[PDB]
């Protein structure tokens, strides 16, 4: 089974973390796009010998390989590998839909977001992060590639979707497994496919959409489904009645107990630290390997 061993700095996934001297019990430098190892079934210990400067030595990670699945191992616990990852970093685009005109109740929704799948289709996806900048505007809807994807300045890594609660910024959720079923309830029970009916009387898809992602936005950013309090909330302004009302249904389907339906999503996260990760609405597994993640704290240390 193939796995590549990423190093990471918590807090900042635009980038892998090089320099790091990593030991696989092999001996190499954590580097930019990971490195390759193709092993047979036994369990392995990753450990750093020694951080960057600025950086704190990790925990050292278990994990075994078996019969082509690959499971970390904390704590007398023993999971299905969270990461799985494309293996070219950081090649993905994703864009804001320019093109596409449609009412949320009197203006233009304007956030119509967009990631490319391999084969050159599109998935919907929903902004993760409500502070942080949208994927670069398509003024031809997608058709051709941004300056932003070409010029290498705005591009994401293609990860499964899970583990996703290190990306939010203020999330309303303490538990990241229980986090993580919110997220995937209410892409279940939301917008996720030009053209799906929509069954929420008088709603137009532009307005489950929107609903669909004040709903992420309510679990990742503690967004609140007031209007008075959604008056200059990113847009959300223009949300009549009913389609907030279809919000809240998403959110309480979301956090009534029952499991999820889907199993996994796609998920994207930017070379830039100053744009939004992306929760997706389909499930792409054939390009993702799996990743045995390591993560790095920086140190901080007050200049004196």
């Amino acid at each position: 089974t193939s796995v590549l061993i990423r190093k990471y700095a918590i807090g900042d996934y635009s980038k892998l973390l090089e320099g790091a001297t990593l030991q696989l019990t092999r001996v190499f430098s954590s580097n930019d796009i990971g490195e390759r190892i193709e092993l047979s079934d036994g369990t392995y210990t990753l450990t750093e010998l020694n951080s960057p400067a600025g950086y704190s030595i990790a925990e050292p990670i278990t994990f075994k390989v078996e019969a082509g699945k690959v499971y970390t191992i904390i704590d007398g616990k023993q999971i299905e590998n969270p990461n799985k990852e494309i293996v070219e970093p950081y090649s993905v685009e994703a864009y804001n839909d320019f093109e596409e005109f449609s009412v949320l109740t009197t203006q233009n929704y304007a956030k119509f977001y967009y990631a490319k799948n391999k084969n050159g289709s599109s998935q919907v996806v929903y902004c993760f992060n409500a502070d942080l900048k949208s994927p670069p505007d398509s003024e031809d809807g997608g058709k051709t590639m941004t300056p932003d994807f070409t010029t290498g300045e705005v591009k994401y890594t293609h990860i499964a979707g899970r583990d996703l609660f290190k990306y939010t910024v203020k999330p309303r959720d303490t538990d990241p497994d229980t986090f993580l079923k919110h997220i995937k309830k209410v892409i279940e029970k939301g917008y996720r496919e030009k053209g799906q009916a929509i069954e929420y009387s008088g709603l137009t898809e532009t307005q489950l959409r929107a609903a669909t992602q004040l709903a992420i936005y309510y679990f990742t950013d503690s967004a609140e489904l007031d209007k008075d309090k959604l008056k200059d909330y990113h847009g959300f302004g223009d949300m009549n009645d009913s389609t907030l009302a279809v919000a809240k249904i998403l959110v309480e389907y979301a956090q009534d107990s029952n499991p999820p339906q889907l199993t996994d999503l796609d998920f994207f996260i930017p070379n830039n630290n100053k744009y939004q990760s992306l929760i997706g609405t389909q499930w792409h597994p054939e390009d993702l390997v799996d990743i045995i993640r390591m993560e790095d704290k920086k140190e901080v240390i007050p200049v004196t």
